[PDB]
């Protein structure tokens, strides 16, 4: 049961480079460990212009969700630190937006939730609630 009219969402786009690593979220699904590589490229469109306070207001008033264009990469298998296979997904946002998000905890939290949601629906995943920023590794895998 719910009554809200809007919710933040991934606007899936075709990845277009040049991409580069950003940061990596470790989490689990119902099936195993998952790494989400939040990457960025200038050729991913930005979200519509909005200030942090305008966006919080729209959330409070249920007048919009944050709609972030992002590519939702296909899975690639990678080894974790213990030598076990895990699934990684590369999710790219716009570079200007990424630079803004570096200076905002609020925008970062939105991106993480939205990337999780996009991958969950695209790949039929049930990510478990806990997740962690990888401190010493911006990207799980190569490139
Ligand atoms: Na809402």
């Amino acid at each position: 049961a719910h009554h809200h009219h809007h919710h933040s969402a991934a606007l899936e786009v075709l990845f277009q480079g040049p991409g580069q690593p950003g940061f990596c979220i470790k989490t689990n699904s119902s099936e195993g460990k998952v790494f989400i590589n939040i990457c960025h490229s200038p050729s991913i469109p930005p979200p519509a212009d909005v200030t942090e306070e305008e966006l919080l207001q729209m959330l409070e008033e249920d007048q919009a969700g944050f709609r972030i264009p992002m590519s939702l990469g296909e899975p690639h298998a990678e080894l974790d630190a213990k030598g076990q296979g895990c699934t990684a997904y590369d999710v790219a946002v716009n570079s200007d937006f990424y630079r803004r998000m570096q200076n905002s905890d609020f925008l970062r939290l939105l991106v993480i939730r939205i990337a999780r949601q996009g991958l969950e629906y695209k790949y039929d995943l049930r990510l478990a609630p806990p997740w962690d920023m990888m401190k010493n590794r911006p990207f799980m895998g190569s490139i």
